[PDB]
């Protein structure tokens, strides 16, 4: 036999009242599908003659091997966005603008404005502290090979009249010179000074100097001729003082050189020699000594003579003259 | 006809011995599915009357377009976790705490403790090296407008007695003053000094000074009256020395002023003038000159007179007196 | 009945000319599947007797819940690769090599080579600017407790002969000493100096000093015996000058001490005292005073006597002698 089954379009069955007997097959002509009845339900409620369940399929894929939207998002949440992170290059770029501890080159100004913890006292104080105890190099080196400038190499300035510290303070222990100033014998000459000092304070000495030398001068001044010409430096002097009055003032009464010995000295107060030969000196007691002929454009007030080599007085002459006068006048 | 087929529950077939002929259909009443026999196999081993193969389905999805767990994880492995990376903000935060090469403001102390490569010698040495050869600004500028402080602006200190370098060393070439110290004429006066120097070393001069001036003083001291009152500075002096003994000592024999010329000079060793007029001077040979009347509270030991204007001696008077005595005494 | 259907292998149907009537079932013996005809199409073009449409399956999975390759890649594109980002550790590593503004420790050299904006003038200039107006600490502190070294603590050097600024410049307002130099009384003695100054410039004074003291010395020199032995410092002096010629030169004519008062002074130009007692002095007018007996190894040229206590001249003696001679000679 060639069996044919109850048949009509899917659309047609869906509204038909035909009840297929149990296991009787129904055929959807427009789809080609079929359904079997259970003897009581209408076509549209029967099920197809073969499974339609995903769990029953063969060759299914690996669904569990696939990533879920949620799963991925959770993981992506832990990852850093490009926009909120610097690239190694950008980091390098910003780091190269910073100074290394190992050292570097500043091209701008470095200002110091200390909060000041307590800023100490002694060998660990200072905005800038340099300890050279373990190296043999220099501490601060400042130089200029420029033809001119509008400022000094180093400048120290205090402002208040109550400032109770020093500008510069040197505590020195060693075998050489503490402060060494050397003004190179210039090329284009100038009328300057190696060290220039000015004080407007009237109650304190411009410069104070105390030494405890055994066989030297506290202050040793040495002038050396700048020429080989015997009398080139005939205007020079090792030490020249000037006592001058004030700007539109009335005058001055200051003294030139004041020598004193508050505790009493034994030596000579003023000793003047040439080629290491005493030529003039003022002993500690006041008596002076002069090696060569001298001159006074005035009179000399002194004690009468007692020795044959003493300068004689008017009174001494007039007395000897008078006595001779009396002596001689006997007459006849 | 209304064909009905061999039928029983899925559970029932699974254990039945009924062998469906080839192509004969079997019907599962509780599921509604059917299977056709191959003429030898039991129901449970037949297959459904329609495919159950995922590869055969229509409208399948895009399985290959879906991401695999493995695939994603491999990619996520290359990505940087949030927890192990600084955000641009955090980076900025840490970078702003660092000093720029362009310059900045230090608010704390900067200590230097040089490893010391060799720390050089000359114009590239120093923990801090400042080269002002191409700019016109200052090098180191240190100032304080505070009313007081517990420390100095700049302090240099060496510790060992064998230290063979100087605290401060100035090598100067230029047209102005190498070191310029200026102590402003104070407001609240003090009994200080612009420059104060003290040496405890007995084998070396407190201060050494050498110059090669053509027409000046190596050391030029100038005192200017602080007042317009003619005799306000009657106690002052340009230069005052003091020769004092030690703490609970026995005395001192030091000399005040020592002038010498080891190579022999032509000039005047001591020249004292007023208004640029010679008033007193000690020639190079020792002879002195005095412009006005003088006084000696004692005797003067000198050579006999040869000129009519020479101070005469005792011996000269007594001789002329004696000769006149003899001369006169003839008598009768 | 036991119905059997038209049947043959899938391979066999695919090339058969058999036309199954509408709803007549065909059976693939090698697969076990079946197809129903539509009365005109060949077997291979009929469809299976049950759906094969993914949309129709039950228990489908959550396909939309799965992540797409595209979707993931787009998201991963925003994330930062490990290879192009520094880890917090690497960042810390590089940041710890940089100096903090709060301060730190330099272990290398810090060079300054100012672009120089204009580098100012006054209290904000300098490569290094230190403002201590709000703290009581030190500014620059430089010390060395090393036994020796090959360089100085601080060194300033200018190169051109046209340099128109000073090496070091101190502007000081306060109650103490501007520059304070102290050379500790050495352990291993040396033949140095606290301050050593040398000038090769012939047109300017080695050292210039100006003060406006009311009752002091501009320059105050004090020598204190280093011993308690009364005559230990019998070679010393507070101030010793030396006038020397040049290297293989001809001689020198320089002067020792030059005292002048360009504006005219009232005081004593040279005052020498012992225990605060005048022993010798040269008045402003040139007349000198000597407390004790003196000596001249030569002659003294002076004015004739007018007072009984004036040193008498040759001429005065010879005149009084002559007058007595005439006077006496009357005879008989």
């Amino acid at each position: 036999l060639r069996v044919q089954f109850k048949r009509m379009k899917a659309a047609e069955w869906a509204r038909s009242d035909v009840i297929l007997l149990e296991s009787e097959i129904g055929f959807e002509t427009d789809t080609g599908f079929a359904r079997a009845g259970d003897g009581h339900n209408r076509f549209s409620d029967l099920g197809y003659i073969s499974p339609l369940d995903y769990n029953l399929l063969t060759n299914k894929p690996n669904i569990d091997g696939l990533a879920t939207k949620v799963e991925t998002a959770q993981k992506l949440q832990q990852k850093a966005d490009k926009e909120t992170v610097y690239t190694k290059a950008e980091s390098k770029q910003e780091l190269d603008k910073k100074l290394n501890l190992k050292g570097g080159v500043m091209t701008g100004q470095l200002k110091f404005k200390p909060a000041a913890t307590v800023a100490y006292s002694s060998s660990t104080g200072g905005a800038v502290n340099i300890d050279l105890s373990s190296t043999r190099g220099a501490g601060v080196v400042v130089y200029s090979d420029n033809d001119t400038s509008d400022g000094p190499l180093m400048s120290l300035r205090t402002g208040k009249e109550t400032f109770n510290q020093s500008a510069l303070f040197v505590d020195y222990k060693g075998t050489t010179n503490a402060v060494n100033i050397a003004m190179r014998h210039a090329t284009t000459p100038n009328f300057s000074s190696a060290l220039n000092i000015t004080s407007g304070n009237e109650n304190g000495s411009a410069m104070q100097l105390r030494g405890s030398e055994k066989a030297l001068g506290t202050l040793k001044i040495t002038h050396e001729n700048p020429s080989i010409g015997a009398d080139y430096d005939k205007n020079a002097a090792a030490l020249p003082l000037d006592l001058s009055k004030r700007q539109n003032g009335a005058g001055t009464a200051a003294q030139g050189i004041y020598i004193n010995s508050t505790s009493g000295t034994t030596g000579k107060l003023l000793r003047i020699r040439n080629l290491s030969d005493d030529k003039f000196y003022v002993k500690s007691d006041g008596g002076f000594y002069a090696k060569e002929t001298s001159q006074i454009d005035g009179n000399l007030k002194l004690k009468d003579p007692t020795a044959n080599d003493h300068a004689a007085t008017k009174a001494y002459v007039d007395k000897a003259i008078s006595e001779l006068k009396k002596l001689i006048l006997k007459k006849h």
